[PDB]
């Protein structure tokens, strides 16, 4: 009930009952943070049609540093507080996040992380996502949600974040383990990076790949701790050592941190800039591909 571990994962059942008990309000806020590649699924319309009762739509496109040239970068403290405060969330709120991904979870772990990096320890992800909420027949609705605004105080927690400069030195110090959550193809350089002009695939030198999807079961639920643990281990990632997670734009890297958290390591840091920023900033000698160089 504190970062002694907070409850990172919440069940559909737990959620439906809080819902039924009138638990949603200032003390319990629900957010849909679905995002899809342009032209595929329509995250916001989907939300307007069907949403867990009382939930608000969390738009990452809005909540980020619009001025950066890179993708999905954290907004500033103020920007964040402002945003969250308007969704009626305060420092005392237990925040539940979910997404509509078919996989069971995609963007939700990113929002979980953002709350943490800004100092809020009381937030969880709906294990199984909307996919399961539906499958189970829990109540869905199209009525609008209009929480009263709250005041939220945000404080950046630097240790859960890594910048371009910090990752570049790590190249020399090797103090932290670097784990890439993208699909192997993109990690290897065999497949291309999507939705980007002149963006090559490949990975930072010394990185280890742990494709995000490997942490979820066929049904879309998080695997269990014992399984998570065995996975990091088969990967040669030691949970007792520092670790930085990176991916394309600092989104699915969040899955490595949730899983490490569930295994008892809450200090996984996220390289927000990620591959997108890296490719455009570092010397080409710092990365590798299974092609063109």
């Amino acid at each position: 009930v504190h970062q002694v571990l907070y409850r990172a994962l919440v069940s559909t059942k737990w959620l439906a009952e809080s819902v039924r008990a009138g638990k949603v309000g200032p003390g319990l806020r629900v957010l849909d943070a679905s995002w899809y590649s342009p032209g595929t699924r329509e995250a916001r319309k989907e939300y307007l049609e069907r949403h867990v009762p009382g939930a608000s739509f969390f738009d990452i496109e809005e909540c980020r540093d619009k001025a950066s040239p890179y993708e999905v970068m954290l907004p500033s403290e103020a920007g964040f507080a402002d945003y969250v405060g308007s969704l009626g969330i305060s420092n005392d709120t237990h925040v539940v996040v979910y997404d509509g991904d078919d996989l069971g979870s995609f963007y939700a772990p990113r929002v979980w992380w953002m709350f943490r990096v800004f100092g809020h320890r009381t937030v969880s992800v709906l294990n199984g996502g909307f996919r399961n909420w539906l499958k189970e027949g829990h109540p869905v609705t199209s009525e609008p949600s209009r929480p009263e605004p709250a005041i939220f105080k945000a404080t950046l927690n630097r240790s859960l974040l890594k910048t371009y400069e910090q990752v570049l030195e790590n190249l020399e110090s090797k103090r932290f383990q670097l784990v890439d959550s993208r699909a192997q193809g993109r990690y290897l350089g065999t497949q291309p990076e999507p939705d980007a002009v002149g963006l090559d695939s490949g990975h930072i030198r010394g990185s280890v790949n742990m494709p995000f999807m490997n942490f979820l079961t066929e049904d879309g639920f998080e695997k269990s701790p014992e399984e998570l643990r065995a996975m990091f281990e088969a990967k040669k990632v030691d949970l007792t050592k520092p670790l930085i997670a990176t991916c394309r734009k600092g989104v699915t890297a969040c899955h490595i941190a949730l899983a490490a958290y569930l295994c008892g390591k809450p200090d996984v840091a996220i390289y927000d800039g990620s591959w997108f920023e890296w490719f455009h900033r570092a010397p080409p000698e710092t990365w590798v591909s299974q092609g063109k160089g």
